[PDB]
């Protein structure tokens, strides 16, 4: 399966210069974003584990210059279950 | 019927990495997600007693590497009325 | 009329142990949950007052070993204007 | 036009219990009931002045013993628009 | 187009006295409420300049002396763009 | 194609002066609003790289006469992959 790649901003405007800023560093798909609450929003992008590598790197410190991040991980092999419960399938 | 695990992070990140742990860990189902305002978001998880708790030390080791881990809990039989209130069931 | 019962936790999963704790310390029914943001949530159970003063004293001891308490309350004889604005019926 | 009254609180219990200690204390209805996020919530009631003076310090003494009063008001003789904007009607 | 007055407050109370002191003090339209989460919540209200002027001025003074004020202000002309996006419309 | 132009402010007093500011100060259309919770709200631009730059600059500036400011920015050249997720089209 397709790697996976978060980054996790408190503010949108970090998140959407996040999220660009993925796409435009590696090999990797934006599949998802999700709201929770408290200011808090999720980008999630799938690729090849060095390509989510890559693009989470970059998105992470673009994040950094405009606003707060909160995370940012990848998941190389992420399990099967999580597709039906969050915003990371295709 | 069976246990209910549940981890619940602030931030969707660490809850993503601890539904993943939980799920590789032991077999539980993955039966919701919840989000309450505040950046708090809960994952529930059904299987036996021995497998939430294999589930839930996981995805609590995990959560807490990435981010903010607030509460982590099986309950080995919950009440029948519980099904009725939250999002527990499958 | 019915004895009201309730608690309020920041943090669902501390509300889930409360609320299982107070169903199996005495004969009251979990009537509702709501959730008013900045992660707080009130489970509320009715029946005679003895049963809802030690189902909340469950409840409150349940949460607060994993998580944070609010507020922990019954209200002997709940007046019926409550029932029309808040949702403590069945 | 009848006077309205007003509590607001940091939590749903101690709303619960302002509405109820309301309604006993003076010849007012509970006519709403509003959350606006963050936790903050807030009971309305309708009666003559002396019944919304009554009634809500009645209510504030009563939530400030198990929670978080944040707001108690009379408005004597409140503006026909306010009742299609907020929950003030009967 | 008509000028617009806001008020946004910490609290619904405050925001509730602000409204009945707008409409009160000058010939403005009470056009909606808004919350944004945090315990925010925006009040608006059209009339020509003078009128939100006084409106905001008065609204401002009194939900300060019952809460938390968190802005005040008036656009004398406010971009037609701006009601397609925001409630300031009747 | 168009530039994108954004700005986030903790409440939406702030974020109604920024719009009008930014809608004022070039050939800008102020194409989306997101809340995201927590108080956090966000209003989005497109127009040339120029246009969007002048806009937000002024928008920034109008903001923090009011309120709080969070994050102001421009994304010269978005990716496509940004609206379908996020609410910057027309």
């Amino acid at each position: 399966m397709e790697a996976l790649g978060m980054i996790e901003t408190r503010g949108l405007v970090a998140l959407i210069e996040a999220s660009d800023a993925m796409v435009k560093a590696a090999r990797v798909k934006l599949v998802g974003v999700k709201q929770i609450g408290g200011g808090l929003c999720t980008a999630m992008v799938r690729g090849d584990v060095a390509a989510c590598k890559a693009a989470t790197d970059a998105g992470a410190a673009a994040a950094q210059r405009i606003g707060e991040l909160v995370s940012v991980h990848v998941i190389p092999r992420p399990h099967g279950d999580l597709e039906e419960v969050f915003p990371i399938g295709l």
